[PDB]
C-alpha cells in the first residue's frame, strides 16, 4: 500500500507538472517551471507540490504572442528566456524545511505556518495522509514531524503588479464582479484563494515520521532527533555524542517513517536509494548511502521540478491582483475572516477519545461490537476474581458534526449506596465479588473537549510506577485502590495526554 502510494505521488507530481507546462504553451528554451508563477494554489492541499496548483491565471496566449516578452536567463551555463515578470535566482544549495509538533493540532499549526500568511489557520493539511499514515493522525501517544532537505538549484518570484497586464479577462472579470458573500466563496472555490509568487525548483528528499512520545523516551527534543535521524540514514552527519546514538535508535524504534523525493532522475536513482537504518553502520554501508545520495543530487540540474516555497512571499492573495484598492481589501477581509477560517474549520484534526466505558462479568473478555478492552501489556481483567472486565469505546472527532460528550475525570466509591453528586456517573457493576466489599468506578461526562477528554485508560499489573502524564483512579479518602481481588495488584490509570 505504501508503493501503491509512492507511485500515485509520483504520477500526479510528473503528469500535472506536464499539464501545467503543456497549457502554458511556453517552448523547450523557456526555463523550467515559470509556468507555476501565477498559478493559482489550493492553500489547504499539499505541501508545495503541482498536485494542489489550481488555476494559472496569466494569459499564455499574450505572453507567447511576443518574443519581447521575455529576457535572458543564464543557469547552470545554459541560456535560456523566462517572461519578464519572474525574478530568476540561481542559488545551488542544499538547505532544510522542517515542521514539528508534539501534538498533531501543534504539528497542524506549525506546517501552516510555513504559507507565510497571517494568522491562525490549517493550510497545507492534505498533507497529513501523503506524510503519515492515516490512523497515527489520531492516536493521542503521537508526535509529528515532517523533515526536508531541498536542493535549490534556482528560484523564481514575482509580484501581483508585475502579472497584472497578463491577467486573463475571466479572472479581471470575477474578481471585479465578486459581490456577495457566495460570489466570494465561489471566487475562492473555483479560482483558489492565493497564486505561486515565489517558488524553489530543483529536488528533495522528504522524511515524515510519526513517534510515539511515550515509548521512544528520547533525551533530546523529538524533532532535532527526527533531523539527525535523517541526515545518518542517508549518509551524511549525524551526531553522536548528547545522547544522539541512542536516540536516534529509540526514534526509530518508536516511530513510522515514510519518506518521497521530487526532482532529478528518479527512474535511475533514489536519494534514499543506500539508506541504512543501522545502529552502528560499517563505512561501506554509509559510503553507499551517501553514493546513492550524490547520484541522485548530480541529476538534479537537468531534471529540476517544484520542491518547496521560497523565504519571501511565496504565495499571494488573489486580491492582489485587483485594480481597485476597495475591492481588494474586501476580498481580502472575507478569505481573512470567513473563507480561511470556515474552510480550517473543516480541516481541524484531534485525537479520538473516550466516549463510553462499561463494566460487566465477562468469562472470555470478549468486548461487545464496536468495544476495546483494557490492557496491561496484554489484555486483562480489571478484577481476575469473577472476570470483571473493563471495556472502552472511542469516539473519532468530526468537525462537520455536533461531537459526542467526552469524560474528563475517573474515580472510586467504596461504600455500598451512595450516588457521587452533580454531573458524575457511576457505573453500575461491583468491581469487587467480595460480599463485604464494594467497588464502583466513577466518571464525569462533558461537552467535546480536546484538552480534557480522557484518551486512554490503561491498567498497571504486578511496573508500578506513575508514569507521565497519567493519573490514578482513587476513591473517596484519595487512595490507590486495588482492583483485583487475588494475589496481585491492578492499579487503574488514565490519561487526556495533557
Ligand atoms: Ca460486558
Ligand atoms: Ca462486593
Amino acid at each position: 500500500k505504501s508503493l501503491e502510494q509512492e507511485n500515485s505521488e509520483r504520477d500526479v507530481e510528473i503528469r500535472d507538472r506536464n499539464y501545467f507546462r503543456k497549457l502554458s504553451l511556453f517552448d523547450d528554451t523557456v526555463i523550467a517551471g515559470a509556468e507555476m508563477i501565477g498559478t493559482s494554489y489550493d492553500v489547504f492541499g499539499k505541501y508545495c507540490n503541482v498536485g494542489s496548483c489550481m488555476n494559472s491565471l496569466f494569459d499564455e496566449r499574450k505572453i507567447n504572442a511576443s518574443e519581447d516578452n521575455f529576457k535572458k536567463v543564464t543557469i547552470l551555463g545554459k541560456t535560456l528566456k523566462v517572461p519578464y515578470y519572474i525574478d530568476c535566482y540561481s542559488v545551488g544549495d542544499l538547505k532544510y524545511t522542517n515542521a514539528s509538533g508534539e501534538s498533531i493540532e501543534s504539528y497542524q499549526s506549525n506546517i501552516s505556518s510555513k504559507s507565510r500568511i497571517k494568522g491562525n489557520y490549517l493550510f497545507f493539511s492534505a498533507s497529513l495522509k501523503v506524510d503519515f499514515d492515516t490512523d497515527s493522525l489520531t492516536d493521542f501517544e503521537n508526535a509529528f514531524s515532517r523533515i526536508q532537505y531541498t536542493y535549490d538549484l534556482y528560484i523564481l518570484k514575482s509580484s501581483a503588479e508585475a502579472l497584472k497586464e497578463f491577467l486573463k479577462e475571466s479572472v479581471k472579470t470575477a474578481l471585479d464582479k465578486a459581490d456577495t458573500e457566495e460570489d466570494m466563496n465561489d471566487l475562492f472555490n473555483t479560482w483558489g484563494s492565493h497564486f505561486l509568487s515565489g517558488v524553489v525548483m530543483g529536488g528533495c528528499a522528504q522524511y515524515s515520521s510519526s513517534t510515539n512520545k511515550y515509548t521512544s523516551n528520547l533525551t533530546n527534543s523529538f524533532d532535532v532527533v527526527a533531523a539527525a535521524s535523517f541526515a545518518g540514514f542517508i549518509g551524511l552527519s549525524a551526531r553522536t555524542g548528547n545522547s544522539f546514538m541512542e536516540d536516534i535508535k529509540k526514534f526509530r524504534s518508536a516511530s513510522n517513517i515514510k519518506t518521497h523525493a521530487i526532482g532529478g532522475d528518479l527512474s535511475r536513482f533514489d536519494p534514499f536509494g543506500g539508506a541504512t537504518s543501522a545502529d552502528q553502520p560499517s563505512a561501506e554501508e554509509i559510503a553507499a548511502a551517501k553514493k546513492a545520495f550524490e547520484d541522485w543530487k548530480a541529476s538534479v540540474p537537468n531534471a529540476p521540478e517544484l520542491v518547496n516555497f521560497a523565504d519571501s512571499n511565496p504565495l499571494t492573495g488573489i486580491w492582489e491582483l485587483c485594480s481597485d484598492r476597495t475591492q481588494k481589501a474586501k476580498l481580502k477581509k472575507h478569505f481573512e475572516t470567513v473563507w480561511a477560517p470556515a474552510e480550517s474549520a473543516k480541516r481541524r484534526v484531534h485525537a479520538d477519545y473516550i466516549d463510553e466505558i462499561i463494566i460487566g462479568i465477562n468469562n472470555t473478555n470478549t468486548p461487545p461490537e464496536g468495544y476495546i478492552g483494557l490492557k496491561s501489556t496484554k489484555d486483562e481483567n480489571l478484577n481476575s476474581k469473577g472476570n470483571i472486565c473493563l471495556f472502552m469505546h472511542k469516539a473519532k472527532y468530526d468537525p462537520n458534526i455536533d461531537n459526542k460528550d467526552c469524560i474528563t475525570e475517573l474515580k472510586f466509591i467504596t461504600v455500598r449506596d451512595k450516588s457521587p453528586e452533580g454531573d458524575w456517573v457511576k457505573i453500575p457493576q461491583d468491581i469487587y465479588i467480595s460480599p463485604n466489599q464494594y467497588l464502583y468506578l466513577c466518571y464525569l461526562p462533558a461537552k467535546y473537549s480536546a484538552e480534557k477528554a480522557i484518551k486512554d485508560i490503561q491498567l498497571l499489573c504486578s511496573s508500578m510506577i506513575l508514569p507521565y502524564g497519567y493519573n490514578d483512579v482513587l476513591d473517596e479518602r484519595g487512595e490507590r485502590a486495588n482492583a483485583t481481588e487475588d494475589d496481585n495488584v491492578h492499579y487503574l490509570i488514565y490519561s487526556a495526554g495533557w
